[PDB]
């Protein structure tokens, strides 16, 4: 793209996530939003980024996101294929190495999603002029 290919990557790869999800968001999550008191991106794709990866990697088989029967199971083969490539992006772009999690509150993974993708579209505005 113009601006960025990992921009258009996570923004793709992020949106295909919530462009046909399902029953899954049900489950609490690491809300590190409420915790930018005294942050910044770079830290908030870092925390995130860290959190993803082991949310989704810790989470494997959990049984909590299931919630049916082996039908998931292959549904969220490609998603936790998606969740590695976005976190991947993340991680890259953050521009540093890793940094710990800062528990504060807690978000269902749809709230999660959301920021995360409003962030990128809010920056994303500085494509145009």
């Amino acid at each position: 793209h113009k601006c960025d290919i990992t921009l258009q990557e996570i923004i793709k790869t992020l949106n295909s996530l919530t462009e046909q999800k399902t029953l899954c968001t049900e489950l609490t999550v690491t809300d590190i939003f409420a915790a930018s008191k005294n942050t910044t991106e770079k830290e908030t794709f870092c925390r995130a980024a860290t959190v993803l990866r082991q949310f989704y990697s810790h989470h494997e088989k959990d049984t909590r996101c299931l919630g049916a029967t082996a039908q998931q199971f292959h549904r969220h083969k490609q998603l936790i294929r998606f969740l590695k490539r976005l976190d991947r992006n993340l991680w890259g772009l953050a521009g540093l190495n890793s940094c710990p999690v800062k528990e504060a509150n807690q978000s269902t993974l749809e709230n999660f999603l959301e920021r995360l993708k409003t962030i990128m579209r809010e920056k994303y505005s500085k494509c145009s002029s």
